[PDB]
């Protein structure tokens, strides 16, 4: 039976797995969770993820939660390599701090935010929010010594920093000026044939859906 | 070979969650302070070691690894008797990812978002948006403890990552006995092991009193 996905394609980490499985060539079958009508919350869900976050995938009857386990998840049941993931301790080392860099810093400081203008009706995004925003951006500027965020071959690390950057660039401001290294990547990332379908899009669009709702808010 | 060599500061969560793993694993870790209250994570010589400036910071015979989670993974993949700490099995193993990036993306960035403008940045108060989002965190873990520990029947990696955290932010935002019966539990199987005290438990009840009194001394 096939892949499921239990996905928002407006999601920055149900993105980033869009783009593990087109590089796998793997066909996922997508159930959406809508965030904004509270889907997450509704029982059926929360028996599946305790956490209620998306994604989810559902693997033949086995649940795996959380983008960064699924994308190693994918990777290494039906990876016929183990380019994206590496096997080598010290090769995946650098995969696995760039994944907890994008977790820990580019896409929780995204959702501090987001969140509040998305679901609790801010009209703002404060001083210290920017701040921390724009701090994550100089971290992962100076990671990339490389060609891509753990080296120099394209690992899924890059698909996790790309679907939450490719999201807040459009909301607080990246400098092109003073983030070269970043422009450069997103330059090698856009050049993937299934980039726009699996990310870009999206991407763009969650950027201003935050605009727009955070005019809503001000109104209203 | 070389001991290994460990970048650290006992009052920092990442680098006793490192701590823990050494225990368990039984291995000796030389400790070379990275005092973070008086800039040394800023000095040229360490952010050549590590762009990002942060501790911990590993070095296993040349082996640079950034990072507490890679760090762990590394020492349990290269230096374990066995595996279980950090088990294989894919999908054993996607459970003990996904409580690492929650630990990561959730637990840590929202204790981080509390202290570090306090400890840094000159702050007296904790905003009533940043208890609201640690005490969510809280109630996040409390769900994912369906079994023993964090990630399963075994005590894990993510346990001692978990614990790191917890143990900090739980003596600034408290952490209430009835909301969290599944936490305290999983707390005293922890405080059964001979070197959690130590490794621990000491100072995160010591980083949780100084943000406290840090936060007074930053008054007016
Ligand atoms: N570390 C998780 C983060 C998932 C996450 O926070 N997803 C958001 C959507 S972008 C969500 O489901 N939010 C709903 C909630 O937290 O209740 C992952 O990468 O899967
Ligand atoms: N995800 C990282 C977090 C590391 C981190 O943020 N550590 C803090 C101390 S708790 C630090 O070094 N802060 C200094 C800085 O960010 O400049 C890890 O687990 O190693």
């Amino acid at each position: 039976s096939n892949l499921v996905l239990y996905t928002l394609h407006l999601s920055p980490p149900c993105r980033a797995v869009e783009l593990t499985a087109k590089a796998l060539g793997l066909e996922l079958e997508q159930k959406t969770i809508n965030l904004l009508t509270g889907d997450h919350l509704k029982p059926e869900f929360v028996k599946l993820n305790p956490q209620h976050t998306i994604p989810v995938l559902d693997d033949n009857g086995t649940i795996i939660t959380e983008s960064h386990a699924i994308m190693i998840y994918l990777v290494t049941k039906y990876g016929k390599d183990d380019s994206l993931y590496p096997k080598d301790p010290v090769k995946q080392a650098r995969v696995n701090s760039a994944l907890h860099f994008e977790s820990g810093v580019l896409f929780a400081r995204m959702r501090f935010i987001f969140e509040r203008i998305l679901f609790f009706g801010k009209s703002d995004i404060p001083e210290d929010r920017v701040e921390y925003v724009q701090k994550s951006y100089e971290l992962l500027e100076d990671t990339l010594v490389d060609d891509f965020v753990a080296g120099p071959t394209m690992t899924i690390a890059d698909f996790s920093c790309i679907s939450t950057i490719s999201s807040i660039m459009g909301v607080v401001p990246l400098e092109q000026s003073k983030h070269p290294r970043i422009y450069a990547w997103i330059d090698r990332l856009k050049q993937l044939p299934y980039y726009e379908e699996a990310n870009g899009g999206g991407g763009t669009d969650l950027g201003k859906f935050v605009l727009a709702k955070k005019e809503e808010n001000a109104k209203a």
